[PDB]
């Protein structure tokens, strides 16, 4: 059955690079893309930035389905087509299927799940084809809803706590005054403090060298009335982003009703908010 | 009445640059272009070169008319669309009109007549969007058929002659041996020799300074049995290309049945052949 | 006296665009630039990203001064040269002058002061020539030290206060729970709360329409124990960035020893930190 | 001994692509290139075209040697440098060596010999970095003088002949009137006619199928008083360019004093002239 592959990925996820190599290897396959249509009807150049308009979007949408119809109603030579957009809008994604059935075509999805940190990394160098962070963020947030990834939301029963980070947040990567005050203000308030850190626990030869150093400084110098502490396991090289988000679902979320996140590294503040935890960023953390 | 503007011009003639500025100033106008569609269905990048295929052309054509229909069947907001191709194919150009009438739309043409010399000038710097000389040549040859420009073809009654050029052809810009021999070989053969030159005749103060110098060298040193001589009028700054093509229709074509053209400057050899005169190029003449 | 113009501006501030147009109009002027040299010795392409190395920087530096010497020791035709870098390093900037005097040349500065908001705007679209935010930030922070712009640092005598923002911070652009709690936690703690907002005060016909609405919501619904409130004057169209930074130096800084800034709009959080006030960003604010 | 590699190749021959990959693999190696320097001192953009000027060339030259000195006088870490230009000027090439010895450095050459047909192929798509055919031609002509390739010039004793081509020249790829006349005009004149062709002689099963067809048409229909005929051997897939230039040095040049070449395919007309044989091109032959 002639197929309609939808690529599912955020801007600069590989979608297009894939559809070109693929079509270049699989005869009978043709591409359909919104950005292309968007740029074409405006006669724009590479350095020109298109301006969103319902009227134009309507036209573009119009152009896709029609082209789908046209090409897919070709010979037996035509094996199918690729709708190389972000396709992160469920409302529309559904629309393509219900369109596909009423014509005898099947629908496939080719997913391009690239890590946020890597999506930013790429989108910033994307130049004129780059996209604003809120859209990139908004997009990724849909890529997660698609994948069915978890989003937190309190935990009835467990105490109301506030997770804190050390490097840069609690400490000035000596004590970072205002923030350390906060940890205690929240201490009075009736909150559980759960300090956390992405500093590797230690070295292969001594797997807690740094964890102990941290815990000591946190308690003895800063004097943070922590209730629990968690750190990056020794010999773990995954992203801070990935790392803490695991520590959450595995230790804190279950024994705690989280209300806040005090941190400083963007990728981490990005992760916190993204999953459902409010996060206040106390300093610039672009690294 | 909603309009369908067709741009008539050769590659790199201004077409697109026009349609962008225009649409950018005239609301209700949208663009339709083949190259765009061609690149899109292949998912190509700027550095990739598409490969002509009837099957794809058919698809592209399909995409244009359908998009025309779609957009033009919009509100009263839609004033019309631009078909920004070369549109130098009469067969198709007709097709758009006969399509336009059977839907209640008019058709307009925006012509971009740029000089050949300038088209090459641009196309060579066009980079990856550049096009092979024979297509550029073939294209321009259609742009002329469109404009209704003249193409020569003998002249019954008048003698059979061969036009010769001086700078570079007859002379080594001292005598250029083989070529000068030819002028006489054709002299025996029973041909009229009509020497011609784009060397300005002279200076404002002496409007034949060079014409005389030339004629003298041509007769006295080279010894070319010329029957007639023509040169660029003093104070004329138009192109060699333009220049000689006027001298032809005004002096030679009427009193002669031309069979050959011996020359050396590409733009001129290009012009000769282009209008209907066979031309042998005796040396590299890229200047 | 032959001159050595140094361009003073952050990445994507106009520097290069200026030096090209200038040299294009002023004969006897030649360009010297680090990025160029950096890319050249590595044989890099546009899509390649150079890697910082002292050894290479040393070489590049070496290349500039030598080229300066070489060209400036030309004829009377050579009027001078442009050192089109960021030149925001005082250590080096000094070096060029002390170099200039020991050879009989003067030094000029052409400054390109572009607003941060506009620098980000451009750098994000800069593509492969774009630069990381911390460097852009770090750079701008030097452009300010150059211009001699003010950086705050407490105010002895005046009470310790915390400035708060409304739209997005205190309010969910109904009340934003955690943040409003904070305003009171700091209220107990012994801090003065100085709410602030970039919401235009009102309309030409009623220049406080919104200021009153705000103040009411802030006091009556949120219940923030504010001590003072400031807002964007009616009919003011300058940037939020520019706006609040004026309200600070003119109303708060003088009557207050500021310790914190709770806000949400990046350009504003960027401004706060930049001038010397710690700022915690409570939510994504990329708009 | 620290080395100075000079790349020897025509525009778009691989030079730069090589020097980047190389430096990327061999630590201690740095690049020096004229075009870079040329563009930098003018502050030019990619779409801007530099304008040749002795004064600027002098400056650029100045910049290279100085940079050579500078970098090569680095530590033991510096293994050498690449002068990635065309380096087809012997006058200068010598200069680099005599410069190298007076400082204790050796000189190496990395040659990039790419076929003319392929150089044009590339240079036309080179876009703004492309170069005019006469320079490309002039360049290749130096690349040949470097390689020590042969250039013809008469052959005392042997008769004065004129080589003719069939496809497109003698025949209209039926007879091509004017050109066939010429073959006989030269026949009277006292010249030997040596017809030649790049049409494969035949098929594996019958290695002269086409050679016979040709010879028959040439003699029986056209009536060319040929004295000798040569064709592309069966099962030969090298370029027409390469092909005929071998047939020349192996059959004609030795038994003939060539005065002219009548042909039509550019790559071949290009080859003829290039080696020392005058060639008149009778028609457009861009294929
Ligand atoms: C950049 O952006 C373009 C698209 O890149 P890619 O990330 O692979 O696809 P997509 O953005 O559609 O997911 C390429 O030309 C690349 O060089
Ligand atoms: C080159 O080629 C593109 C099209 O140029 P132009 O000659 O104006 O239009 P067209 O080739 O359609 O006639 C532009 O981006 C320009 O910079
Ligand atoms: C982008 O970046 C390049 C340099 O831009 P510009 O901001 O004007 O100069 P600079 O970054 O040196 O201050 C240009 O080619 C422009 O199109
Ligand atoms: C084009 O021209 C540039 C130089 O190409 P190349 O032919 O490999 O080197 P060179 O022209 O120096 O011999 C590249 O960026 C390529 O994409
Ligand atoms: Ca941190
Ligand atoms: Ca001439
Ligand atoms: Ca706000
Ligand atoms: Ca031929």
């Amino acid at each position: 059955m002639k197929k309609i592959i939808l690529t599912i990925g955020c801007p600069g996820s590989g979608k297009s690079t894939w559809a070109r190599e693929f079509i270049a290897k699989n005869p009978g396959f043709y591409n359909i893309n919104r950005d292309d249509y968007r740029q074409s009807i405006m006669a724009h150049e590479e350095r020109d930035e298109y301006k969103y308009t319902k009227k134009k979007e309507g036209i573009v949408t119009g152009m896709q389905f029609d082209t789908a119809k046209s090409i897919l109603y070709g010979g037996d030579s035509v094996k199918g087509v690729i709708i190389s957009d972000t396709n992160l809008n469920p409302e529309r994604r559904l629309a393509w299927e219900t369109f596909a059935k009423e014509y005898g075509w099947k629908v496939e999805h080719k997913v391009f799940d690239v890590p946020w940190t890597e999506l930013v990394k790429r989108n910033s160098k994307r130049g004129t084809k780059a996209v604003p962070i809120d859209v990139l963020r908004s997009m990724y947030k849909s890529m997660r809803e698609y994948l069915g990834l978890p989003v937190y939301n309190g935990t009835p029963g467990k105490p109301k706590a506030v997770i804190f980070d050390v490097d840069g947040t609690l400490a000035k990567m000596v004590i970072n005054p205002m923030v350390v005050e906060l940890s205690k203000m929240y201490a009075l308030m009736g909150y559980q403090i759960v300090v956390v850190s992405g500093r590797e626990s230690g070295t292969k030869e001594d797997p807690t060298k740094y964890y102990r150093m941290t815990r000591k400084w946190v308690e003895d110098i800063a004097g943070v009335p922590l209730v629990m502490q968690c750190q990056r396991e020794q010999g773990d090289t995954r992203k801070d982003d990935v790392v803490k988000e695991e520590i959450f679902w595995k230790h804190i979320a279950p024994h705690f009703d989280v209300k806040l996140a005090i941190d400083d590294r963007t990728q981490v503040v990005e992760m916190w908010r993204r999953i459902g935890v409010e996060c206040w960023q106390v300093a610039s953390g672009d690294f």
